[PDB]
């Protein structure tokens, strides 16, 4: 018959889950819960409406389909690109979340981790193996919840002003899967007053975006950006240039019969094939690049009332705590995407030529002056043509421009404008990465072992990286649970201390214990912190 | 009667001195006019030739010093006193010395001629610290020293006008330079082994020779010590020196009008002293290492900037040596910088680090500034007065001193010119300066001079042998253009703009080190010309 561990009423209706094995023991997973109306059709680049009450019972037992978006086609069959392509058929229908809890369902209310996944606001899914929430749940006992948004021209395309493309839909996506969980996380045993998001790249810019904007605010306590800042020169784009891409790609496709009325050119849009957008989205940006998307959360005044830089300064942020952090190597992963003479596949030791190349991919659309500045910054002059460290100061520009140095300067002004901050740096390269060792530590590789995944029986992982992921799970939760990474009541540990302004103490996550550090990329960030602009200005 | 001290130049016949060392006698000949005194109407004109004289002229002391500014800053203290004036001040000074050994050469001798430095406004070829009888002894050579003019006298300038044309001190060298070409031979001097060897704006000097064609055929090799032609304090363009020309007579109470033969006319009735007492004030801001009359761009001595002369040479066939002190900057700090005394140890603030950063790099725009900042703060420890301390003397030396002798260097070696470079890191056991201030500018010069061989001095045993080994290295490269010795040492590298080798002086055996400042010197050299220009 039926098992009542299994079955959930929400306000929309009534749910059916299944019982996962983990191998802690059991855990209750309600997989691809409707949290919108489906938006096809009419309902594209709107607004979601939320989901419609149901009679019966939805069975919410798999993962529902990926949003449609782009799939990378770089290293077929390769496994450091497959892992992050959709494992669920495409749809536009693909608004569904998931709630993952303890077996039984927990007695007293249980704090609760929101993700939210990354992709460049371009790709991603909640379904990928390496966000199984099962091992967090077990390992930790928490409530885990990820959801399904909207990404690429569906979710981010923009003509800012008009009511059929008004942009920013799919971190209103994201916004009505947390007033969800407010609504309804305690049937699952979860606490609503206690919700801690959590998310890496653009995954962690949203997470920013919702502390920056008012609205959103009200729905969670505490957060943790793992490797993106909303910041980021990529994570957020103007009005006009979002109008630009807009018009440019319905003009790519047909539409109209090369701006006009809104209203026309939007419904012209409706009318293309899902994958015929996707096939021309690359195509808007501005010049050849890496680290840059078409369709990003836009600047108009409504989600952000402002640039999340001036948001962030303007903030108070007394009462919160924050977790943020960054992986070794944030830039490398990048550069095979487009900076001349890199490869997966070769040591990449590019000569002068190339790298000054590669400047110009890797900080698109500034000046000359700019450039050289930053040439300037990154040429060690005693070693001008050194191909190694060529190779690495290509690899610390793309990652210092584009993540540790908008998560260094949130950080930074997060703490001195009144909230508790804590930031790592993540060391540890696992021992089944796929990528060359000139990578490094990669962007991304850091979330198989939050999630807990080494202790996956079917994976290879080494003991240790079971040992390392059970402690980095173990500072996650207590983070969720208490605002404070460190251990309630130890001095066996060495202690993970607040970020601040002037001390800017860090620790380093790997095999070996918590080490203290200062400064993240301190000289670097203050060109790309507090030089840059007002040069960009001037 | 001594016919080792009678000498019979073109101009008549010279009685010189004999000097004792501690090595044996040197003859000497001490104030020999090479110019027809510069007064009255030949204030601001360049130099003319000494005329003929009957009779012998008395060659057995130093001759009076160029009209100059007097430091005053810390009164009877000898950090500052050996620079100043040990003459009575005129402007009747242009006199060179001749130090020769004793009995002179009867065999051709190469000769070292010195320029000194002193910001263009003040020096003396009187000075103890240029005593060339050490050298002379130790390394018998023939050494030249001449008095050039300084200051409004020297380099006041109205370009275009034939009343005050500019750079005629320079002239005054160039005037001096010739004369040992035809002279120096009856003191046993070489004149086709003749090496140039200055400091500071004597360095400037000597490149700037180096940079005009007419004073290229008088020399063979050249020394810059701490300065260099393409210095931002070493030249000014026209409309700034015409600018600076006519507020000097707005201030002594001459016209505009306006003509330029008025306002010299003028200027010409004016005591010396009068146009000395108003030098400072005709620069456009507070600042340290800037000097309001020198060397003027307009297209006559100077053909075009240093800079562009540099670029465009071809200098295949030229050795040079050039150099700097461990701590270029430090200096100038007390003359200027907030926060800064020779008396405490200047532990500055970040807000006056910051303003000195105004008066060490005067005349930029705020994004300039900025960038200076950006690359001399530290911003794990951006308030720690120790490290702004040195920070801030780091940004006056680079700027000034360090990364312009780097660029020339980097741009003779490679277009053709063989380049030793050194950084002289003794701080003298003599020293009076507080040791926050390092080995400042201007303190390597006594030892090149072997001044720690003078018996009465208080130097160690070290340092006369420390002295003994750079007087070697000195005339190593007059004799030869190669200031090594015979491979025992370690050898002098080269210095190529690839490997950039230079060596470390001091007590320790040479070694041989990378990069004169190389990551701050792409700052000054590279980046920020293109920040200005844009
Ligand atoms: C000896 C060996 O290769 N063992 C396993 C292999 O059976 C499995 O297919 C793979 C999965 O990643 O992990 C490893
Ligand atoms: C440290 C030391 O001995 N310094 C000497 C001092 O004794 C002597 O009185 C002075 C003469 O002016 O010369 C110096
Ligand atoms: C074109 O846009 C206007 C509003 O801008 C709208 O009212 C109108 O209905 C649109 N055209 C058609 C044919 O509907
Ligand atoms: P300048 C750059 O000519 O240096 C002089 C300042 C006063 C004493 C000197 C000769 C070292
Ligand atoms: C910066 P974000 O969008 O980076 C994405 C790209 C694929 C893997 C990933 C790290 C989640």
């Amino acid at each position: 018959r039926e098992d009542a561990e299994l079955l959930v009423t929400v306000r929309g209706g009534r749910l059916r889950g299944i019982r996962l094995k983990t191998p802690g023991g059991p855990v209750s997973a309600f997989l691809g819960i409707p949290f919108a109306e489906p938006p096809m059709g009419p309902r594209r680049f709107l607004p979601p409406e939320p989901k419609q009450p149901w009679s019966g019972v939805v069975d919410a037992t798999t993962f529902q389909s990926v949003c449609y978006q782009y799939v990378d086609t770089l290293y077929p069959g390769f496994e450091g690109t497959e892992m992050w392509n959709p494992n669920r058929e495409l749809s536009e229908d693909c608004l569904y979340l998931n709630v993952w809890t303890p077996y039984p369902r927990p007695t007293s209310p249980t704090p609760v981790l929101v993700w939210i996944y990354g992709g460049g606001f371009y790709s991603g899914a909640s379904s990928l193996d390496v966000y199984d929430g099962r091992f967090l749940v077990q390992a930790e006992r928490t409530v885990l919840v990820s959801m399904n948004y909207r990404v690429g021209a569906f979710g981010f395309l923009a003509l800012p002003g008009s009511r059929e493309a008004p942009g920013n839909v799919g971190l209103l996506d994201q916004r009505l899967a947390l007033q969800w969980v407010q609504e309804n996380v305690a049937a699952f045993g979860g606490d609503p007053t206690s919700v801690t998001l959590f998310g890496e790249s653009a995954g962690a810019a949203s997470v920013g975006m919702h502390l920056l904007s008012p609205p959103s605010r009200g729905l969670f306590h505490r957060a943790v950006l793992q490797s993106g800042a909303p910041n980021g020169p990529w994570a957020t784009v103007g009005m006009g240039e979002a109008r630009r891409r807009a018009t440019q790609l319905a003009h790519l496709v047909g539409c109209p019969p090369t701006g006009g009325n809104d209203t026309e050119l939007v419904a012209c849009l409706r009318t293309r094939p899902a994958q015929v957008l996707v096939n021309h989205e690359w195509h808007v940006l501005p010049q050849e690049s890496v680290f840059r998307f078409s369709f990003v959360p836009v600047v108009d005044g409504d989600f952000l009332s402002d640039t999340p830089e001036a948001l962030i300064n303007a903030g108070d942020f007394h009462g919160l705590q924050v977790l943020v952090g960054v992986v070794k190597d944030e830039g490398s992963y990048f550069l095979v995407y487009g900076a001349p003479g890199f490869s997966k596949d070769n040591e990449s030791l590019i000569s002068r030529a190339e790298f000054l190349a590669g400047v110009r991919v890797g900080v698109p659309q500034v000046s000359d002056l700019a450039a050289e500045a930053v040439v300037l910054h990154y040429t060690d002059w005693l070693h001008p043509e050194d191909p190694a460290r060529l190779r690495e100061a290509l690899s610390d520009v793309v990652g210092d421009h584009n993540v540790v140095c908008p998560v260094a300067q949130l950080a930074g002004r997060l703490a001195a404008q009144g909230a508790r901050v804590y930031a790592y740096v993540f060391e540890h390269r696992a021992s089944t990465l796929s990528w060359p060792l000139w990578m490094g530590v990669p962007h991304g590789y850091e979330i198989e072992f939050i999630f807990g995944i080494p202790l996956d029986p079917s994976r290879n992982y080494t003991a240790e990286e079971k040992i390392f992921a059970q402690r980095l799970m173990r500072y996650w939760a207590n983070f969720a649970r208490t605002g404070d990474p460190n251990e309630p009541r130890d001095p066996k540990a060495p202690q993970w201390p607040p970020y601040t302004a002037g001390a800017q103490q860090y620790v380093s996550l790997d095999l070996r214990p918590l080490e203290v550090r200062r400064g993240l990329r301190a000289q670097a960030c203050a060109f790309w912190n507090r030089f840059l602009p007002k040069l960009l200005s001037a």
